[PDB]
């Protein structure tokens, strides 16, 4: 099998001497693999889940062996629920070990051929080759290890069985599963993507070439209310979308978005666009379309977050520094996992709702006056292929980018506090980093003009280079809030899926109603001045509830840093 040329990673190579690093690194690889080749645990919740089973292991084999003073493991050794029993050391001394059997037993069972059973009707769609690409990274991901893998050592052994307790507990084989599922046409329903309704697939995975088949597609619709959770110790709920039930009086707000939208997010040539270059820049920046070479956001936030942990580290000695090893292994804990649970419910949320994406809202609006029958949006960039490529759908609300970033980053915001500066955990931080580039605009990949070919690498195949674009951020405030507009640069959000409207755009003498420029485009709120504030009632409960993906990533990640990282009661798991 020849393996497939990956291009390199803009980021120091010192960054994976520390094997905490190095493992998350396998981790990332795997991910951008698995979306080259179609294997396991494609799209944005799963390959969230992944990242966030790798570091649970990480972190309980790390911190069994060098325990923790002001927190403990995720499991523990006297657990009664044999489920939810850590095994013990036993003379297991050796944490770099314990790491990596732990790290390549769990990736390995997460990436590995499901042999038992699983390949048929679970498995039955990715084809032998990706297996063959994935077996290459972590084959060669041992010989790359920071000090080596001893496989023979009791410390290795040791992580190996932790691995085997989270991957039983977490594992989720049916997550993806849309089996039974099927849209509810309507105004503000969710339906097939009007530019790509239907995919023709081959029979046979092994034969790409031969007999293809119609086939519709939806992004897990029952994942959110059936997975098991990890860290939340709670149900977490969105208000009604502006036009939905308790808010379908909310009309006001409903067309000024349809207005917004088409302004913000369309297509590039079009008279109606008014987004500017730079705004373009922002929206493809966080985009990560589970493109080939690139992956799934949770590939980028957790870049985002290996130069935050080197950047803000305790200690010089990237290699040998237990201090760095402790807190590379918490954060990247409390971050995935969070980024895990944000997967659940922003996928739980979206399928309850099943609103609408602006593309669908703008063409069927029906209205001659506030809709656009032939619209389109700029969309999610198709990086290193040579066309617009179907990718499973799923509703708008809430925005799956928007809910990763406000957990991502709000838990970066709650673990720095303190440390980097201080802050209300409700206000804007000090959490800078400088020359942070995105694969989406780094000067090496780009928009092929024929089908992208796995055995070179990508510089040698014709195509428009991406812009290279360095950037620094000033917060992790506005890393979170730049990661939720961007998509309505993009044109696959609304504004509410982000946000509330009110709490990012600057209002106008009318209600719902906000502010353009001189040339039509939406004015926003300086960052600095933005507060997550405003909320709205749900139809099937009492209350006042988050609107949009940022307010609900915040709340889970601070409910699971309050709860200091402890397993989802099962009393509570669907
Ligand atoms: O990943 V969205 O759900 O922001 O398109």
């Amino acid at each position: 099998v020849t393996p497939i040329p990956l291009p390199k990673i803009d980021e120091p190579e010192e960054y994976n001497t520390n094997y905490i690093l190095f493992w998350n690194h396998v981790g990332l690889e795997l991910n951008r693999v698995t979306h080259t080749v179609g294997g396991p645990l494609t799209g944005p919740p799963l390959s969230a889940r992944a990242l966030g089973m790798l570091h649970l292991a990480i972190h309980d084999a790390y911190f069994s062996i060098c325990p923790p003073t002001d927190f403990t493991t995720f499991l523990s050794p006297d657990t009664e629920n044999a489920a939810y029993r850590l095994p013990s050391p036993n003379g297991a001394n050796d944490a770099r070990q314990a790491v990596a059997g732990a790290a390549l037993k769990m990736l390995s069972s997460l990436y590995m051929k499901p042999v038992e059973q699983p390949n048929p009707n679970p498995g039955a769609n990715i084809s032998d080759n990706a297996y063959a690409q994935l077996g290459l990274v972590l084959d060669r991901s041992v010989l790359e290890a920071p000090g080596g893998v001893d496989r023979e050592s009791a410390s290795f052994m040791f992580g190996e069985d932790v691995a085997d307790v989270f991957f039983a507990l977490l594992n989720d084989p049916r997550g993806a599963s849309q089996e039974g599922y099927h849209p509810t046409p309507g105004r503000y329903k969710f339906d097939d993507e009007p530019t790509h309704p239907v995919v023709l697939i081959p029979v046979d995975p092994n034969n790409p070439n031969g007999p293809k088949m119609p086939f519709r597609q939806y992004h897990a619709p029952f994942y959110g209310k059936t997975t098991k959770r990890f860290a939340t110790q709670s149900e977490h709920f969105l208000a009604d979308p502006p036009g939905l039930r308790s808010n379908a009086d909310e009309t006001a707000e409903y067309d000024d978005a349809v207005r917004v939208a088409i302004a913000m997010g369309g297509a590039q040539a079009l008279n109606s666009t008014k987004r500017s270059p730079w705004q373009t820049a922002q929206g493809l920046y966080w985009a990560y379309a589970g493109s080939n070479l690139i992956g799934t956001p949770p590939r980028f936030y957790n870049q985002i977050v290996r130069r935050i942990a080197v950047t803000y580290k305790k200690e010089e000695d990237l290699a040998n520094s237990e201090v760095n090893n402790a807190d590379f292994a918490r954060l990247f804990a409390l971050v995935d996992v969070a980024c895990t649970d944000a997967g659940i419910f922003s996928w739980k949320e979206k399928w309850e709702f099943e609103f609408w994406r602006p593309l669908s809202g703008v063409r069927d609006d029906g209205r001659p006056d506030h809709g656009d029958p032939f619209w389109l949006t700029l969309g999610a960039p198709a990086t290193n292929t040579n066309d617009i490529p179907f990718k499973p759908p799923f509703p708008a609300y809430p925005s799956g980018h928007a809910t990763f970033g406000g957990a991502v980053f709000q838990m970066v915001r709650r673990y720095y506090n303190g440390r980097v500066g201080t802050w209300k955990d409700d206000e804007p931080d000090n959490i800078a980093i400088d020359m942070m580039i995105s694969e989406e605009l780094n000067g090496v990949n780009r928009d092929l003009r024929q089908p992208y070919d796995p055995t070179a690498p990508i510089e040698d195949q014709p195509g428009i280079v991406r812009t290279r674009i360095v950037r620094h951020f000033d917060s992790a405030w506005e890393l979170m809030f730049e990661n939720a507009i961007s998509r309505i640069f993009l044109g696959v959000h609304w504004r509410f899926d982000a946000a509330a409207a009110r709490d990012i755009l600057i209002p106008t003498t009318t209600k719902d109603v906000y502010a353009v420029d001189n040339n039509g485009a939406t004015v926003f709120q300086n960052v600095e001045d933005i507060r997550y504030t405003t909320r709205g009632t749900r139809e099937d409960e009492e209350g006042l509830f988050p609107i949009g993906g940022v307010p609900l990533g915040i709340e889970i990640a601070d409910e699971i840093f309050n709860n200091g990282l402890k397993p989802t009661p099962p009393e509570i798991q669907p």
